[PDB]
């Protein structure tokens, strides 16, 4: 197939042409793409904590190279475009575009098939790096979380956070308890660990947070000794000191943010670039009228009150030294 024919068949916008040309030149992977099917697929989906409803739909809709040639062409090359950067955190996280939902369940779940086809490659990388199986699996379970999030956010099955799953699938991100850590480098090339907080797993309890922080250096120094990070960095809505106006002392965010050293400038009050982040993480916002959003928690109340007041939320950046 030719990349223009693929683009047109799948309903992809003209701006995706450059990506598809790149994928055309890259070509099919040396290891042919294999999707698990039937109970094999159900077993893997369940290991990845994908909800039963979604898993059943994913297995039912799995595409076929003969009936779905354009989608299959893209599946092979998208998988290839990820595994070519296995272990490489310097590569940008390019998972490819979302497919228009006019292509049905195969299109909606496209990046889930990408993830399933890539599990064997990343598990091999985990083994080569000596990563314990339980860490490898715990890391990959965010697929189920992100599937679940799609359904909450939009109302039908899907997974449109494929940019983020490139980290898991390249073996550059690991969940070590409540927190995730990714191999990362600053602009001057200095190694650090990027810290992230997956939604599933309950509140960010101080004891769970501290336990994750204690695991970070031992884990990376054992399996990625060439990296040598001494610091964790984070950029997040939850590092915004404005939260202190609204959250109480019993808030986990308030207690733990006090350990962080913020390194960006106090943002301009009128800068609205951080509103979308907090609305995504608190509400999985999809453009609904602000006063239709729930108001059951202190944070839900805070986000809306602050925005109603004409004020803005800002992503802030900081670090903590690794124990
Ligand atoms: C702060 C130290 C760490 C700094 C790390 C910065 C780098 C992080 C880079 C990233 O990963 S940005 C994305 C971060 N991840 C998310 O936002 C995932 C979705 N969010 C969550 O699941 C929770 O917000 C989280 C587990 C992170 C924290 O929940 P907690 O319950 O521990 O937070 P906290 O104790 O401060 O909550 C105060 C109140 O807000 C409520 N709340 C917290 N998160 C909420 C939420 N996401 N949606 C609705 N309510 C929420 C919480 O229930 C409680 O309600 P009440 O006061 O009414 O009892």
């Amino acid at each position: 197939m030719d990349p223009e024919t693929v683009r047109i068949a799948l309903g992809l916008e003209e701006r995706t042409a450059a990506w598809l040309t790149e994928l055309d030149e890259l070509g099919p992977p040396a290891e042919p793409v294999r999707l698990p099917r039937g109970e094999e697929a159900r077993d893997l989906l369940r290991r990845l904590e994908v909800p039963e409803l979604d898993a059943e739909e994913i297995v039912a809709a799995a595409p076929d190279p003969d009936r779905d040639p354009a989608l299959w062409w893209l599946l092979e090359r998208t998988h290839h475009a990820i595994v070519r950067h296995m272990g490489d955190h310097r590569a940008k996280p390019r998972g490819g575009p979302p497919l228009p939902y006019e292509g049905g369940a195969a299109a909606r779940y496209f990046h889930v098939y990408v993830f399933l086809a890539t599990v064997p490659a990343v598990r091999r990388f985990h083994a080569e790096r000596g990563i314990p199986d339980e860490v490898g699996w715990e890391t990959l379970t965010q697929l189920g979380e992100l599937v679940a999030i799609h359904r909450r956010k939009y109302g039908q099955g899907g997974m449109n956070m494929q940019w983020w799953t490139t980290y898991h699938l390249r073996g550059i991100l690991y969940r070590l308890g409540r927190l995730q850590f990714s191999l990362a480098t600053g602009k001057d090339g200095t190694p650090h660990l990027g810290l992230a907080v997956p939604e599933w797993g309950g509140p960010l309890l101080p004891k769970a947070y501290d336990e994750s922080l204690h695991r970070a250096r031992p884990f990376f120094d054992r399996h990625f000794p060439e990296h040598g990070a001494r610091v964790a960095w984070g950029s997040s809505w939850m590092l915004d000191p404005q939260l202190e106006e609204y959250l109480t002392e019993d808030s986990n965010i308030i207690q733990l943010a006090r350990f962080w050293t913020l390194t960006d400038s106090a943002p301009e009050p009128g800068n609205a670039d951080g509103d979308s982040s907090i609305l995504e993480f608190v509400f999985r916002y999809n453009g609904q009228p602000l006063d239709e959003l729930p108001q059951r928690s202190s944070l839900e109340r805070a986000v809306i009150a602050h925005l109603k007041a004409g004020r803005h939320w800002h992503m802030r950046t900081g670090f903590v030294k690794l124990p």
